[PDB]
């Protein structure tokens, strides 16, 4: 029993961190095969940030203007090419290191973890949820940019994100490790700003079926709803629509709980009328959104 | 910016986990040099756990009845003995992943990282604190047992915990690596329950100077208070009294926000006596005491 904010073990992940400097720029890459990759930005100077050519910085780079420094063993750069907003820099060793991995891109409602480090040294671990509007809200210093986030499937690293930013509401912004931004963000200086919001309808659903498994029973009722009615209600709420794809996925939850999916979306649509006066669920007293349906199942098998 | 429950990066502990069967019992093993240490209720039958004579059982054991299996390898055991509630078997092979560790015992109020694991195989990893009754609420599915909690200073692992039970309100009881239970808690079956808990008040305030530095600032106030009267009232609500030296452990993060410990006392004790009135912090609809003021300075360091 119990339910936790659970990362992937961060082992296979952590041999592939490295340093990357270009002028005074520091920050971190992931080394995999002969590659490194690392936010294009580490090649910007301050004074060309506003409008930068990133191809323009890049034509006049060489390769021994890129210092990659693997623990305290450096590793020599023989090519560099640009893709999209990531560089990859060739480098003269293959990491002995590499994991089995693939590079994905994941869907706003899909979470992963973060391995966050600074100066190619892990510091911490944790779960992270793509918001529905492209951000995902993070603890990233100066000095985090290139740290990744993953999943892990049998001892497979699927790779999803790389850490390029942080927004002015403190939510942070990256790109899938081919280098193509989350959401209308950009890698130069604007006022952009993070977009509208929305609650994970499914996850939350998801979430009380945890909590259910976990003995928090108290939001239940006998009452169901028809979809139409619960999406009525969720819209009113800031809360995704809840599609028909959506019931069947949570399918293997309402079989274990035998609790019905559009029985579970009536007590959803009380507490969002009511509140929970007072009572907690799984130790929150609110709503959450960032539990997938697989997160749970993962980490609820058998109760 | 941000701020996350974050554990630390589980690698070096991860190339310590193993299996350990004995009968028909399977659980996880922690590899160091060339001793395996378990939980040794590994050694328990279904018709012997209401009062096992653990002696007993060990005497009637053979080096030849412990399995151990270090992934697709498996270790003989050529020694066992018991330490208090943990087993150490001597193995022939020192575990070439072993990093520099201690065996250090955790404070009610400290926090630490669990590595969950099934099979000698991580599964996930979280942080969990030791709660003022000395249960943690993790979680722990069966045979999670042997799964450790630690932390790492430079790169010292110091392991603090080892799981062994779940108790029927579904929080978590273990021992230290000496195999000392914390808590008043034993290896065998009862009707024992966790005793009554409090919340970790220097806990909150570090987080509440999490919340200031991460630009939540709207619970704080002129009012300042004196360290008697904020205890008073403190007591009232199942909290722990705040000492000097609570007060003086809080001085870095008091001198970063320019806030006194006992001005943001007095912001406690009104949220305390008014609540939150719809409104968040880092997040939270409650008061969170998982955080020490060492993960908030480690976390937050320069914003
Ligand atoms: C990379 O390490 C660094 C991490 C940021 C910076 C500190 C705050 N939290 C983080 O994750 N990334 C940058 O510094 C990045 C480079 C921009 C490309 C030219 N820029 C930002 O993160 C912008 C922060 C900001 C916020 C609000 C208004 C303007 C700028
Ligand atoms: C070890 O792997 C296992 C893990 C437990 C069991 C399932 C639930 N969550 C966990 O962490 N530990 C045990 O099975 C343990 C062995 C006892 C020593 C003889 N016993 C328990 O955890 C007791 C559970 C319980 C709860 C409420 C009433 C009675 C028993």
């Amino acid at each position: 029993s119990g339910f936790r904010k659970m990362a992937f073990p961060s082992g296979k992940v952590e041999g592939c961190m490295v340093q990357v400097t270009c002028g005074t720029t520091t920050l971190n890459g992931l080394w995999l095969d002969d590659v490194v990759y690392c936010p294009r930005h580490v090649i910007c100077t301050s004074e060309d940030m506003l409008n930068p050519n990133y191809e323009d910085l890049l034509i006049r780079k060489s390769n021994h203007n890129f210092l990659v420094q693997a623990g305290n063993v450096q590793l020599r750069v023989i090519g560099h090419s640009m893709q999209n907003c990531v560089l990859k820099l060739k480098v003269d060793t293959a990491n002995p290191k590499t994991p089995k991995y693939k590079f994905v891109r994941i869907q706003p409602g899909q979470t992963f973890s973060v391995l966050a480090c600074y100066n190619g040294s892990p510091s911490g671990v944790y779960q992270c949820a793509m918001r529905p509007n492209f951000t995902i809200k993070g603890s990233f210093l100066n000095g985090s940019c290139g740290s990744v986030g993953f999943n892990i499937d049998y001892d497979c690293v699927s790779f999803c994100y790389m850490h390029h930013m942080e927004l002015p509401t403190g939510v942070h912004a990256g790109t899938d490790l081919e280098g193509n931004f989350y959401g209308p963000f950009v890698d130069r200086q604007t006022a952009q700003a993070a977009g509208t919001d929305t609650t994970i309808t499914v996850n939350v659903l998801a979430w009380l079926y945890a909590a259910v498994i976990n003995g928090d029973r108290w939001f239940l009722n006998r009452f169901t709803t028809t979809l139409n009615d619960f999406n009525l209600v969720a819209m009113k709420y800031n809360y995704e629509p809840l599609t028909q794809d959506h019931v069947d996925i949570l399918g293997p939850l309402s079989a274990q709980t035998g609790i019905a999916v559009l029985d579970m979306c009536a007590s959803l649509k009380e507490l969002l009328q009511n509140g929970m006066n007072g009572r907690t669920i799984l130790g929150s007293a609110l709503l959450e959104d960032e539990f997938t349906p697989f997160d749970v199942v993962r980490q609820c098998s058998g109760v």
